């Protein structure tokens, strides 16, 4: 019960094994963009725009914390389009807003407009169709599956039936399918298209974010977690489904390996990040505070 | 030695049809087309084959449609033009999976594609529709000689059923029936994958162990149980019944999906099985109605 409330006794020994791992079959460091104080400022005022129908305010610092994703877990060396990286960067982050709100909350009539506005001011009009229907996607599911029967069977029967919920839940399908226009890379565009960009990247990104934003899920009675999927009070067990887990990460970061060079540098450092980033981010390290709190 | 699953056929076909009596029960039904509806459907699949040069016989559309037939959910349709959008656009399709990739020509076939999503869908469908029968020949064709379909079908199970979920179709397949059914669920379990991730694995193992002779004399690698070594038997009924757990644990939890939703789903994966197990495509390696179509 409150033994399996908390991952907290494996927090260090986690944390060096996944840093191990990366080294070991990853190797290239993730790279963080900086962006100018007018481009942050830029970004941070469009998301306030976007989520200011929905009548909540969302401070710097909040935003900040959400956006950090966004810096660490693209691929610097091969942006060529700094406009749909903004997008990305709005985009993610007022639907990080969405899935931190209240289901009562959730307007679709006055939020859909707004993301479709985002996707206009900074897409082509073929891209801005393709990164609308993401995001429309992603709210729309994360709004369907709370208290859902099909999300409390999919979460507790296997891990497989867990990512297969995650590779749209967690959000990486939204992710590919809005970012494919800031590297212009013809195979990683097709990639993204058939969603085998998110399916690659799914495991890798979701264990990470599971395990560390295990305690915060579980004290919000949040059931999207793999590790609920184990005892996290029994050491043993734990450390088997630790293995299991890492086990998977890197049987797909070795698949990944077998694309082509700037897919595979996209696909890693998106893992690789992620991690790095969810290492830094204070949401992550108390249950309950002003950057992770759930949106009354 | 590992060149066929001939000595399993029997007893795989039984244990296949008494998994699907325990844990579906409800029976697949075959949608009864008019015969004008039919010459509609194969007329419109020559007209959009026809720039390719490639002659497709009545009796090899006959085989390529009855997936279509057999594997939706009649007590639900509601909207036939899109059933006969799905029957063309299937089996155009299909006959670009059995071409050699010499003869993909996307400039002359992908405005065919569009021109049948105009005919039958509404203007939202009708991309939607068109973007799915893209990226399908896109990836068939760019994978045909690919490092990563060798990595994804030669590492695990896992690595071949997500490369699957594309490859086999079945995420093309929901993008272009929820306008069938106008069910909103269905519609937004199409539209994020989740339909075509729960059904890819009852699909994809039926259809590769009736698949397995014909594609292995092709050297086609997508197949699940060149993952074992078939001249085992003992190693085959392992690997056998842990696929059958697969398609198992897929359908119970379908069964959590709304009722029409679940029905739709559990029509495909049966209605799938029923064809497979009577299209002669699926009975020698090679005959006239699955042969490569080369230049
Ligand atoms: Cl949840
Ligand atoms: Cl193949
Ligand atoms: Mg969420
Ligand atoms: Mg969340
Ligand atoms: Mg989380
Ligand atoms: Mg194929
Ligand atoms: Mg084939
Ligand atoms: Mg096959």
């Amino acid at each position: 019960d409150i033994g399996r409330s908390s991952v907290r006794p494996y927090l260090e020994e986690c944390t060096r094994r996944f840093q191990e791992m990366f080294d070991r079959h990853v190797v290239t460091r993730p790279t963080k963009v900086e962006l100018t104080d007018a481009e942050l400022r830029e970004v941070i005022d469009d998301c306030n725009a976007a989520v200011a129908p929905l009548g909540k305010t969302v401070s710097d610092e909040r935003w900040i914390s959400y956006v950090g994703v966004v810096l660490w877990s693209q691929s610097p060396r091969h942006i060529k389009d700094m406009e749909a990286f903004k997008a990305v960067c709005v985009l993610n982050c007022v639907t990080a807003v969405w899935d931190d709100m209240d289901p009562a909350l959730h307007d679709f009539g006055l939020f859909l407009p707004q993301l479709r506005k985002i996707c206009e001011k900074y897409y082509g009009p073929e891209d801005a169709e393709v990164a609308y229907e993401a995001a429309r996607a992603f709210v729309t599911s994360d709004h369907m599956f709370r208290d859902s029967p099909i999300k409390a069977a999919l979460c507790t029967t296997s891990p497989e039936q867990y990512f297969r919920f995650r590779v749209t839940d967690i959000g990486v399908d939204f992710w590919m399918k809005m970012s494919y226009p800031i590297y212009r890379h013809p195979e990683f565009t097709e990639h993204a298209k058939t969603s085998l960009a998110a399916r690659m990247t799914t495991r890798g990104l979701t264990i990470v974010n599971d395990f560390y934003s295990y305690d915060r899920e579980v004290s919000l009675g949040q059931i999207t977690n793999c590790f609920r999927l184990c005892d996290v009070s029994d050491e043993t067990a734990f450390k088997e489904f630790f293995q299991a887990r890492l086990d998977d990460m890197i049987e797909d970061i070795e698949c990944i390996k077998a694309f082509d060079q700037l897919t595979q540098d996209v696909f890693l450092d998106l893992i690789y990040g992620n991690f790095v980033w969810t290492t830094s981010n204070k949401r992550y390290k108390t249950a309950v505070n002003d950057v992770n709190s759930r949106i009354q």
